């Protein structure tokens, strides 16, 4: 409805209303209408309103840093940040991004990403988000937006909603049932809203046959009325289709204003015309401006002294510490047989694979615009969510420096030639093989991949490369840099493969991060944020070629499908090895949670009680092994069986504890009312069912160490 007084949004609204009263229609139309594709200096720009000292609003990509900048940090993709399971690193990433954005004189950063959530492993842009889980992605969304906006920068929660594949993204209709729409996909956007996100970007796709940027139900009823979003909705780039319907459905901002060619200017003069011809009421436009100006006042951008736009400025500072930390702590150790890792003092190391060295990807090459290539070391996927590297630390260069410092001889085979890799690996103590898979936004086809991936195999003949190295060496370590799940069964069937390092997407700090882990300066502590199956056929969704995706799987995506269908994955959601072991004890559940619908008045996030704590689950974690390591403890909740069909397990908590040998620590999971709720379609309300909730705590979604119950009368 409207934000409550005495809150940041409430005060922003008071300011916004006073500013609105000083404006005429042209002022207002200029505020809501982008100047045109490449019409201003930024990715998006609106028209200034000097009467209220409102600048031309400057909007820039993206979720991992400042796009087109030559003096900015390339932060890790969101998927790597979520792979840390570290709320502190996640918030810091947001803060550091915020700092660079403001320092570059940009008002709005186009991120973080809650949509796509990532139901299909082949999804081209899943890596921009925070994994497959709505709870984790939601927590990550909230932490990142707190971080960004604490600096005084506007964040943009995108893409709203159901943009789960790149193929035909501008035409396909996503048609899930109501409960699925709310309880799975909308969930993380509620976290974003509750975090006071300034803006939300509507998606390219249709939702139940209606384009997302024209959908009254999702934009007005769900986002604005049910989630109580007080900010503004912008379109993805040329995702607007009508002048009048888009406006009346709840669209607030036409971005960038035209199509690539300067056509399809649906607002601007056309909006002026639609208001004058009484097709769009002035009240609607007045609401657009209030939301936009409120976001400006909320972030304090009205105050004198905001830096001017300049993406040539070196705004990096020491922010690389975050990239280093996340690239490092987001690595998932998948296999460590015979404890080959960490490496001690081997006489010789073979380094094999084109992905070991600097290539056109790391170099910001003319052959790799928008990072549309997997050439040499990989740090992120491609598209609007990619940025320029200020530098790039290749795995090889970092491995060579560390190994040479201890007398270890390094032999490099820097291509993906199987015979060269064999020659390099022959007679060496260990062989480290580098493989990749890449994907991105659906306007670039890279090596026959239209955005989404064609398959879940390693690129550049990675499987055959590993097989050749295994023919020549007993002690193979496989390092994988990837936008998502790869079927590892061919690699795992080779007895010579002793270690598998799921390194993820490390950006500029690739090599340093890997060495930290490989040599055991730190223990790996990342855990998977998606399921790695034994077969491509174990996944229950595919990239759809037709005009419709019925989302027939409903609530059962990724690990929820694997649990429901009784399928054993190779590596489950929340799985990660360490150089040490941890044990869990002393499970306690404190709860005052009461059943029924949420009852609080709608504020940002929904009814005011939904994000409030109703319960607390606690476990002790001790490092029982030989070395220092951080453990990610996970809480999974099973709803009463009397409640409507729900996945058997749902992530509803996580904690990360660094523990030296013999150290014990407390993991505390705070449970919000919504964490015990399901969406009831008939009443359009979040409801806590009565009964006994299963409480499961452990090291992964399958490695449950302790169980208890939470009882709701
Ligand atoms: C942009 O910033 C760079 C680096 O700080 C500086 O050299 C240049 O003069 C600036 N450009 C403008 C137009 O102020």
């Amino acid at each position: 409805v409207v934000p409550p007084a005495g809150t940041p949004w409430g005060t922003a609204y008071d300011k916004a209303k006073a500013a609105l009263a000083k404006l005429n229609l042209q002022d207002k139309v200029g505020i809501v209408s982008g100047v045109g594709w490449n019409g201003g200096p930024c990715v998006g720009n609106t028209s200034p309103a000097s009467k209220i000292s409102y600048p031309s609003l400057c909007l820039q990509d993206g979720p991992l840093g400042v796009r087109y900048s030559t003096g900015s940090t390339a932060f890790t993709p969101g998927v790597q940040a979520a792979s840390t399971w570290d709320v502190n690193l996640i918030r810091e990433r947001g803060q550091f991004i915020g700092e660079e954005v403001k320092a570059s004189g940009i008002h709005v950063i186009l991120g973080p990403v809650a949509g796509p959530l990532g139901k299909t492993p082949q999804g081209g842009r899943n890596w921009e988000g925070f994994g497959v889980d709505p709870y984790l992605t939601g927590i990550a969304m909230g932490q990142t937006i707190n971080g960004i906006q604490s600096v005084g920068v506007q964040a943009t929660a995108k893409h709203y909603i159901l943009n789960e594949q790149e193929l035909n993204r501008e035409t396909i209709s996503s048609n899930p049932d109501d409960r699925t729409l709310h309880e799975l996909y909308t969930w993380p956007f509620a976290d974003a809203v509750q975090a006071n996100v300034a803006s939300v970007m509507c998606s390219y796709n249709k939702v139940n046959t209606t384009w997302a940027c024209e959908d009254q139900y999702t934009l007005q009823t769900v986002l604005k009325d049910q989630l109580g979003f007080p900010g503004y909705v912008m379109t993805d780039w040329n995702a607007q289709h009508t002048t009048v319907q888009s406006a009346n459905s709840g669209l607030d901002m036409s971005m960038p204003g035209t199509d690539f060619n300067g056509n399809n200017r649906l607002w601007g003069p056309a909006l002026t015309n639609a208001v004058n011809s009484n097709q769009v009421p002035t009240s609607r436009v007045d609401d657009m401006v209030t939301r936009i100006l409120a976001a400006w006042y909320l972030t304090g951008q009205d105050q004198a002294g905001y830096p001017s736009f300049n993406i040539s400025r070196n705004v990096q500072g020491n922010h690389k510490t975050n990239v280093r930390a996340i690239a490092r702590d987001g690595i998932v150790l998948l296999k460590n047989d015979a404890n080959i890792l960490p490496l001690k003092k081997p006489a010789s190391i073979a380094v094999v694979g084109s992905a070991a060295i600097i290539g056109n990807h790391a170099r910001n090459s003319p052959s790799c615009n928008d990072k549309g290539c997997d050439d040499g070391a990989l740090g992120m996927g491609w598209g609007s969510g990619a940025v320029n590297y200020p530098y790039f630390v290749a795995p090889y260069d970092a491995i060579n420096t560390r190994a040479s410092s201890q007398g270890t001889q390094v032999t490099l085979s820097n291509t993906d030639n199987t015979s060269s890799g064999a020659s390099a690996a022959r007679g060496k103590d260990v062989a480290i093989v580098f493989i990749t898979a890449d994907s991105g936004e659906g306007y670039i086809t890279v090596e026959g991949n239209a955005g989404d991936r064609n398959n879940l195999d390693p690129w550049h003949n990675g499987n055959a490369l590993v097989q050749a190295v295994a023919g020549a060496n007993s002690n193979v370590i496989v390092v994988v840099h990837s936008v998502g799940a790869i079927i590892l069964e061919q690699i795992l069937a080779l007895p010579q493969v002793k270690a598998v390092v799921w390194a993820g997407l490390p950006s500029q700090e690739s090599g340093n991060a890997l060495v930290d882990v490989l040599w055991g300066d730190v223990s790996p502590s990342g855990k998977l944020v998606y399921t790695i199956a034994k077969s491509p056929n174990d996944y229950n969704t595919r990239i759809v070629s037709g005009g419709s995706d019925s989302f027939s799987e409903g609530l059962f995506i990724d690990y929820k499908h694997f649990d429901d269908a009784n399928i054993t994955p190779r590596y489950e959601f929340g799985y990660g090895l360490s150089y040490t072991k941890f044990n869990y004890s002393r499970l306690s559940v404190l709860s005052t949670a009461k059943s029924g619908p949420a009852t609080g008045a709608v504020v940002p996030g929904g009814p005011s009680d939904l994000f409030q704590n109703v319960a607390t689950v606690t476990v002790d974690i001790a490092n029982s092994g030989q070395v220092t390591g951080a453990e990610v403890a996970q809480l999974y909740i099973t709803y009463p069986s009397s409640a409507p069909r729900t996945p058997p397990k749902q992530l509803r908590g996580f904690a990360k504890l660094n523990l030296t040998p013999g150290q014990s620590g407390t993991a505390t999971f705070n449970i919000r009312r919504r964490d015990l709720s399901y969406w009831d379609t008939a009443s359009q309300k979040w409801v806590v069912p009565s009964g006994s909730f299963g409480i499961s705590v452990g090291a992964s979604s399958r490695d449950i160490r302790l169980t208890s119950t939470l009882s709701v009368a």
